[PDB]
């Protein structure tokens, strides 16, 4: 052909390298409500609607993989469905600190209202919602 | 209370150059560079982002030990893939691997794999 159009629909998955793989996922699983699953030879990922996060136990990664691995590299924001006042009373309630919300933000499709606090390995996490 | 997550708005990469990152995601992967707020910028797909930040560049919060080339991701396409990988090694990158069948969140994709400037790892996917 000719003038072929290149486009992306989504980001499936993306890969985070860890600490402690049983820490990250009991933080996940509890703090942001996300499902643990086992697929493949023993590898562990986290689901979140119809996507999910892999998880990689930092020296023990699968090839390839990013060339420079790094914990607490990811800047991740989430939008909930929740009603975001109620997220956040949950996520405090696992012992969690939030750092900052809730406060206006840009997302992807405009304005959201966010909340951050960080994961076990200091990833920065925004939860958010689009709804006023 | 039930807490839940519907799916990924955007994630921040650290990046040498952001120039050069922009380029590559435009020309590469079809994706549209936007400014937005106080001269930050972002590479739009879908109904997600990518929010670019400079290494060196002052910002908080971000994430603790923020790493050119720490990412791997992987994007679906609705093009044939073979279409994608041609249009991908035409711009002059060089695939790794693909096409191979690898897993994604909603069941069996067949990919290519590659490298951005920083050296993230891409894998571009179908379902199909
Ligand atoms: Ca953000
Ligand atoms: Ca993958």
């Amino acid at each position: 052909g000719m003038e072929f159009l290149m486009k992306i629909s989504h980001l499936d998955h993306l890969v985070l390298t860890v600490a402690d793989i049983p820490t990250t996922t009991n933080f996940y699983e509890k703090v942001l409500g996300m499902k643990a699953v086992s697929f493949g030879a023993g590898r562990i990922a986290l689901e979140f609607g119809h996507q999910k996060i892999n998880l990689h136990q930092l020296g023990n990664e699968f090839e390839p993989k990013a060339q420079n691995v790094r914990v607490g590299s990811a800047d991740l924001c989430f939008i909930t469905d929740t009603v975001l006042s109620d997220a956040m009373k949950h996520v405090e309630d696992q012992g969690v600190t939030i750092m900052e919300g809730p406060v206006k933000r840009t997302g992807a499709q405009g304005a959201i209202t966010s909340f951050y606090f960080r994961d076990p390995d200091g990833n920065l996490i925004e939860v958010s919602t689009y709804s006023n």
